[PDB]
């Protein structure tokens, strides 16, 4: 989905080298195994939980859709939080609101300078913004 090419290609390569010749079927101990080695460390309740939303034989597209599931969210958010400290001087995490005003009118596509600053009058940190925006 919104994963990056390196993620997949990771992924893709941890799948090959773990499951042996043939076609992609896995079993729960393999899918725990790989998932121990991917990265993560699920509960043994999350892991059956997992499991029984995808013979018990775990595919590639199933595997790339869990692993999709969170970390493309996760790592959006963290550049997102990296990139909003870009015009402040010192980059504090707090700046004026004329400053946010002009930056949500001049960037972020076509808004509505009239909604922009109804937008701006509603909402100091960039985080609050981001949390107010995702509710």
């Amino acid at each position: 989905d919104q994963l990056t090419e390196e993620q997949i290609a990771e992924f893709k390569e941890a799948f090959s080298l773990f499951d042996k010749d043939g076609d992609g079927t896995i079993t729960t101990k393999e899918l725990g195994t790989v998932m121990r080695s991917l990265g993560q460390n699920p509960t043994e309740a999350e892991l059956q939980d997992m499991i029984n939303e995808v013979n018990g034989t775990i595919d590639f597209p199933e595997f790339l859709t869990m692993m999709a599931r969170k970390m493309k969210d996760t790592d959006s958010e963290e550049e997102i939080r990296e990139a909003f400290r870009v015009f402040d001087k010192d980059g504090n995490g707090y700046i004026s609101a004329a400053e946010l005003r002009h930056v949500m009118t001049n960037l972020g596509e076509k808004l509505t300078d009239e909604e922009v600053d109804e937008m701006i009058r509603e909402a100091v940190n960039y985080e609050e913004f981001v949390q107010m925006m995702t509710a």
